[PDB]
């Protein structure tokens, strides 16, 4: 209840407003965690499940909801300046509109929503703020117990998960023991496909998919099978995680301030640990704009050119955000004659 979230009238109206906007690319989660005594990964999952009604459907209260909601955002790190609570609920927002692209209409069962939307709200819970191989060369105690692998993305499963067991927080409790296991391997999967070093496997897989993209009388994909749906999921929230740059300007140069502000800590913690510096983790050495440029043109537009492609035309107006936003950046590289 908004008596959960501590939220005055005055605020739940600001709040009201924000909300309009809830199914729209262009919501803006920083203004809703402004008003929301910054839980904005509870409050926009709320708005959520009571949108898609999954409340309902997987029988959940809202007191089993709430208690696990918050206790998992409370596990994200609010000093870690981008992989905080913030980008979660961003994440799990962004997923939720593209799980309602007109080309993806009545492909999805509910379970496969649920199973999105959740992966999304917990696929960096308790990022330190640093990368795998940090945690690798410092011989962290996590390096270890996942043997290098996917190190960070298997935490964020082990915690989002653990944390069910915490008291009324089982929020997956009255699921059939099918259903359960289902959901278990299917967020399991579009969780571990987070992880960067998967992007081009599963660019190459995804656009073989468009290949042999099929469709109805109305223009609605066709995926019958398991297999077909899990890897338009898996790549669904991959974009979802990789939207910064496709989203208003005012939006993602925050999403940007934040990403180099991280890159710039973990560079202070490697020479604070007498490491070596990493690349774009040097605050002297790093062009904002020119990574930027590089990240879009390498990973971001070839990943959203494809998914635009598998849901043509849903994704046009992303794609031409996308582009405008790396024009602005390219010409926004600073510029030293003679
Ligand atoms: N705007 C951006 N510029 C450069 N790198 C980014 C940007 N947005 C996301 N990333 C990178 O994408 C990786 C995957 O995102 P995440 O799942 O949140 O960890 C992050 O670890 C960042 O290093
Ligand atoms: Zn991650
Ligand atoms: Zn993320």
């Amino acid at each position: 209840s908004i008596s959960r979230f501590g939220v005055n009238t005055e605020n739940e109206d600001h709040l009201a407003k924000e909300l309009e906007d809830l199914n729209k690319w262009g919501l803006n989660i920083f203004n809703v965690a402004g008003y929301s005594h910054n839980r904005p990964l509870t409050c926009i999952m709320y708005a959520i499940f009571q949108e898609r009604d999954l409340l309902k459907t997987f029988r959940i209260s809202s007191d089993t909801f709430i208690t696990y909601m918050m206790t998992l955002e409370d596990h994200y790190h609010s000093d870690v300046a981008y992989h905080n609570s913030l980008h979660a609920a961003d994440v799990a927002q962004s997923t939720h509109v593209l799980l309602s692209t007109p080309a993806l209409d009545a492909v999805f069962t509910d379970l496969e929503i649920l199973a999105a939307i959740f992966a999304a709200a917990i696929h960096d819970v308790d990022h330190p703020g640093v990368s795998n191989q940090f945690l690798i060369n410092t011989n962290s105690e996590l390096a270890l117990m996942y043997n290098d692998e996917s190190v960070l993305e298997n935490h964020h499963l082990a915690v989002g998960f653990k944390l069910l067991q915490e008291e009324h927080c089982d929020i997956f409790m009255n699921l059939t023991k099918k259903q359960r296991q289902t959901l278990r391997k299917m967020v399991i999967d579009m969780v571990l496909a987070t992880d960067m070093s998967k992007h081009m496997s599963l660019l190459a897989d995804l656009k073989t998919m468009v290949e042999t993209k099929k469709v109805t009388s109305s223009g609605v994909l066709l995926l019958d099978n398991y297999t077909d749906r899990i890897q338009v999921l898996r790549n669904m929230v991959h974009c979802a995680d990789l939207s910064n740059p496709t989203k208003s300007l005012e939006l993602y140069r925050q999403w940007t301030d934040r990403i180099m502000e991280e890159f710039f800590q973990q560079g202070d913690k490697e020479r604070e640990r007498g490491m070596e510096i990493s690349p774009m983790c040097d605050k002297h050495t790093a062009s904002v704009e020119k990574s930027q440029v590089g990240f879009i043109d390498y990973i971001v537009h070839p990943l959203w050119e494809t998914w635009a492609d598998l849901v043509q035309p849903d994704a046009q107006d992303i794609l031409d955000t996308l582009e405008d936003n790396r024009n602005w950046y390219q010409s926004m590289i600073p510029q030293a004659p003679a």
